[PDB]
DNA sequence: CGAGGAAAATTG
DNA sequence: CAATTTTCCTCG
């Protein structure tokens, strides 16, 4: 259900996130898409910064989602939707659709203090049914309603060596009934 | 306003 | 048949 004991670090630098939302997200549907979006059973958004690139070149950070699989991951269901409400601080964020994956695009400024803020994306469920009609394909079918979060950034150091990271956030899962 | 809970439909 | 889901409803 959740395993964050057991960190790989990045030598002197570390990329993780901050305030963690809840494992059950809201994501409504296509046919009622109104609210579900990025919040936490109380309140608790995500947060993602970076502490230990600290020289004068800037950083791109990308983000990475696979539905929560066993070992090997599978390719994306359908979890991109947008957003809207003045708490939207849109800081740092972006958005890349790819051949049946999602991933989010996001740069950190320079002296910024390495912010960035998760607080302008929602979530919309996947109908299952109308994935089970998808054959060959193993996304979001009818047995498994939950995909995990993978963040991955990658800077380039000017001397001989590449700072790469990544973080797994908690799997998204929609599903009430155990 | 959002979210959760419950209800329900359909599919396997 | 039960599994699982689906969408709604109600509620905070």
């Amino acid at each position: 259900m959740k395993d964050w004991q057991l960190p790989s670090h990045s030598g002197p630098y570390e990329l993780r996130i901050e305030v963690q939302p809840k494992s059950h997200h809201r994501a409504r549907y296509e046919t009622e898409g109104s609210r579900g979006a990025v919040k936490a059973s109380a309140g608790g958004h995500p947060i993602v910064q970076l502490h230990g690139y600290l020289e004068n070149e800037p950083l791109m950070l990308q983000l990475f989602i696979g539905t929560a699989d066993d070992r090997l991951l599978r390719p994306h269901a359908f979890y991109q939707v947008h957003r809207i409400t003045g708490k939207t601080v849109s800081t740092t964020s972006h958005e890349a659709i790819l051949s049946n994956t999602k991933v989010l695009e996001i740069p950190l400024l320079p002296e910024n203090s390495m912010r960035a803020v998760i607080d302008c994306a929602g979530i919309l469920k996947l109908r299952n049914s109308d994935i089970e009609l998808r054959k060959g394909e193993t996304d979001i079918g009818r047995k498994n309603t939950r995909v995990r979060l993978v963040f991955r950034v990658h800077v380039p150091q000017p001397s001989g060596r590449t700072l790469s990271l990544q973080v797994a956030s908690n799997p998204i899962e929609c599903s009430q009934r155990s």
